[PDB]
């Protein structure tokens, strides 16, 4: 097994996957690493098992159809993974915790959002459809773009949103387009 957390790339108290070499801190893994279970399979392994059970799950899909799916166990897991892939980027630190807004010439967003909030919302099963989750994720970056206006810091929103968007297309097998 790896000696660093797959998500944050640090050493510390790690839990090792029993079916791939990845390792995690407890709260970096999503969901948080389970108390017992031996063997333990990480979310990367769980996601690969879904695909292997239903190879056809990788055929192209319309986003509009994906968003209306109910958050049954497999969609819950795919949203958990997609959230994890964002946390995997070091630039997610800017969006993890609750923001605040006091900049001359800007007003804060009406509906603040941040990754730890979405994490909690997933943990507490507050989303009934994939759309719920994806809207809050997109909101995080949109609020950032709107607040930082022409400051070059707005590019952080673009960058992290691109990581989201690519992973959303991958995870939910969205039909490739030109
Ligand atoms: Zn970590
Ligand atoms: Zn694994
Ligand atoms: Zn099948």
């Amino acid at each position: 097994n790896s000696n660093i957390c797959e998500v944050c790339n640090k050493w510390g108290r790690l839990f090792c996957c029993d079916t791939c070499p990845r390792s995690f801190h407890e709260h970096c893994h999503i969901p948080s690493v389970e108390a017992n279970k031996n063997p333990w399979s990480c979310i990367f392994c769980r996601i690969k098992t879904i695909q292997e059970r239903c190879p056809e799950s990788q055929s192209g899909h319309q986003e509009s159809e994906v968003l209306m799916r109910q958050m049954l166990p497999e969609e819950q897991l795919k949203c958990e993974f997609l959230l994890l892939k964002v946390y995997c980027d070091s630039k997610s630190c800017f969006f993890a915790s609750e923001p605040y807004y006091n900049r001359e010439g800007s007003q804060g967003p009406q509906k603040p959002m941040w990754l730890n909030k979405v994490k909690t919302s997933l943990n507490e099963q507050m989303y009934t459809r994939v759309e719920g989750f994806v809207q809050d994720m997109r909101l995080i970056f949109h609020n950032h773009k709107e607040f930082y206006r022409e400051d070059k810091f707005t590019r952080l929103g673009i960058q992290v949103q691109d990581i989201f968007e690519k992973n959303f297309r991958n995870i939910f097998a969205i039909q490739e387009t030109s």
